[PDB]
């Protein structure tokens, strides 16, 4: 479940990555435009007067696409710090599950283990401490029967 | 101006990094404070003293 929840974040993270970088293209290429003026003016409402109202352009346009350049960054590390959370709690389920088992030990567990889903998967570690519980609880059950048996035999 | 625009660029990176703190921080209060006004309203359920 982990790896599934690891599978999407990998995606959305890319996507807002994908964003950041190219508002921060934008917001460079708006930088760039101010040497693009300078070239111009070294090739050559003259043009230095443009080259002089187009880097002042630039300037007073680079507020909003920084603004949203922050705002990507919010998302991007938001998406990031999930896919931390979510690495950690796959590489602490990862060693565990590695173990390996027979089919007579899997097929065993099936019995009436619950089959915890995404959602579930936060709430996971209650469900397991839950069925540790259920299953000692009948386990001593069985052995307060199994002395009472005992006396009967005796 | 070439060296004025190198720093101008070097702040600017400086800043746009400073910007994760600041988001982060105002992600922890608006939580804390919605934990915290989640918590009042549950302690206000009327009690006395003893």
């Amino acid at each position: 479940l982990w790896r599934e929840k690891i599978n999407l974040l990998n995606a959305r993270l890319a996507e807002a990555q994908t964003s950041e970088e190219q508002l921060q293209s934008q917001l460079d290429l708006q930088k760039k435009v101010v040497s693009d003026c300078m070239q111009r003016y070294l090739q050559v409402d003259s043009d230095a007067s443009v080259a002089k109202a187009k880097l002042d352009e630039a300037q007073t346009i680079e507020s909003e696409l920084d603004k949203q350049l922050r705002a990507a960054n919010k998302v991007t590390n938001v998406l990031d710090t999930e896919l931390t959370l979510a690495r950690a709690a796959e590489r602490k389920a990862q060693q565990t599950a590695q173990q390996g088992m027979k089919e007579e030990e899997r097929e065993l567990c099936a019995s009436h283990f619950p089959v915890v889903t995404l959602e579930q998967l936060p709430d996971i570690r209650d469900l397991e401490r839950q069925h540790e519980r259920g299953i000692q609880h009948e386990i001593e059950r069985v052995k307060a029967e199994l002395h009472r048996l005992n006396i009967e035999l005796t």
